[PDB]
């Protein structure tokens, strides 16, 4: 009956639906129906991924403008300082934590592989400065049109700045413009919020699916080195968020285990969706439900979903080391890592893109120079292929956790 499924809480039946997509998932994967599972359930999952993706641009954008023209100018920008240097020193215990826990369950250690099989395009981290002048876009409604949420999250500010700014002008039928915009923009990303709110009603459906999907396509996958690897990875995660994520919140005076009990939604959608793009819509859901104003979270949470190198950070450690392993070249000398590392940063390029784990893999290899072509580096290039989806999960998980950490951190310090 639909009243008793609306009327159950959302939590509880988001925790159910993920449990048992995970277990009927494992089973016809180890008995062999992926193919059944990847033909009916796994659609029923890009539904609500879709769903949320639907939601990502039009609910930031409107929050975004609303928030900036909110708060002035100045607290904006302190705001964004502030959220960039949280990110820095997040990364740089993600990075002290993935080189951890992959010297510590020292994945693929002298575990020979087949050369041929499957083989891959090279990826290239795109340059530097190309990833910069993207953040403005040279037409905001493309922008708006196709992703790129980074130009529409610039976009959206300049926009609400001059909102305010003409508020505060001496001509009435300006400020009467400037209002009517702003109440429009407003209005519009209320009606986002209310249709995230449908849309998480849907998601234990759509969490289920894709749990399932999941599971059955590349639990099985997990075993020998490759759950090693996944150990490693998930392990780092519950690490990152027990030691760097809830400590700064008791260090700001943040309670983490009442911050749990709200971030939940934003998790475990993160979780199953394996984008914290495409998961902006609940996350923004979560501050808003936090009581983080509006001129705060709607710029970090969307910058966050971006820049947020937690996530990629373990995922690339410990996949890196991985490959070398794998390869047999225990080195990695010294300035390669930072090599890896400020790859990583410049691959924020291809957030969004649904092969985010494997995609920043291939352009971290290229960049440290053992691009896929390479016989030895396609085999193991493609064990973790195996196994993808299964971290990117965690990794997705983990990003969003560390978006609302910092939004919350900067929400308390403001």
């Amino acid at each position: 009956l639909y009243r008793k499924y609306i009327e159950y809480p959302v939590l509880q039946k988001i925790l159910i639906g993920l449990i048992l997509g995970a277990i009927v998932g494992l089973i016809l994967g180890h008995y062999g129906y992926a193919h059944a599972v990847h033909t009916y359930v796994k659609p029923f999952g890009d539904l609500f991924v879709r769903l949320l993706k639907m939601l990502v641009m039009p609910i930031v954008f409107a929050s975004l403008v609303v928030g900036a023209a909110s708060i002035s100018p100045a607290r904006l920008g302190r705001v964004g300082v502030k959220i960039v240097v949280y990110y820095l020193l997040t990364s740089a215990f993600a990075v002290t934590l993935g080189i951890i826990m992959a010297r510590l369950f020292n994945p693929g250690a002298g575990i020979h592989l087949a050369v041929g099989g499957q083989q891959f395009q090279p990826h290239q981290a795109p340059p530097l400065v190309h990833i910069l002048l993207d953040i403005v876009p040279t037409n905001p409604f493309g922008a708006l049109a196709n992703g790129q949420v980074l130009p529409t999250i610039f976009f959206a500010i300049i926009l609400g700045i001059a909102i305010t700014y003409l508020m505060n002008s001496e001509n009435e039928k300006v400020r009467k413009s400037a209002e009517t915009l702003l109440d429009a923009i407003n209005g519009l990303a209320e009606a986002m919020y209310k249709i995230v709110n449908g849309v998480m009603q849907y998601a234990p459906i759509g969490v289920f699916a894709l749990i399932a999907y999941v599971m059955a396509e590349q639990g099985v996958h997990v075993v020998g080195e490759l759950a090693k690897v996944t150990a490693a990875v998930y392990v780092g995660l519950t690490l990152q968020i027990l030691l760097v994520y809830f400590v700064l919140l008791k260090i700001y005076g943040i309670d983490p285990i009442s911050f749990i009990k709200h971030a939940k939604d934003a998790m475990l959608t993160a979780f199953v969706t394996r984008s914290s793009s495409g998961t902006l819509p609940v996350t923004m859901r979560v501050a808003k439900e936090m009581g983080i104003s509006e001129g705060i979270y709607s710029f970090t949470l969307p910058l966050g979903a971006t820049i947020n190198m937690d996530g990629t950070a373990l995922y690339q450690g410990v996949c890196t080391f991985f490959i070398a392993n794998a390869l047999g070249s225990h080195l990695t000398v010294g300035q390669q890592l930072t090599i890896v590392l400020t790859a990583v940063l410049a691959s924020i390029g291809t957030a969004g893109v649904p092969g985010a784990g494997a995609i920043m893999l291939a352009m971290v290899l290229h960049s440290v120079g053992l691009p896929l072509t390479d016989p030895n580096v396609a085999a193991a290039y493609a064990m973790i292929l195996g196994i993808d989806a299964i971290l990117d999960m965690g990794r997705t998980m983990v990003n969003v956790t560390g978006d609302l950490t910092g939004t919350a951190i900067v929400a308390k310090t403001e």
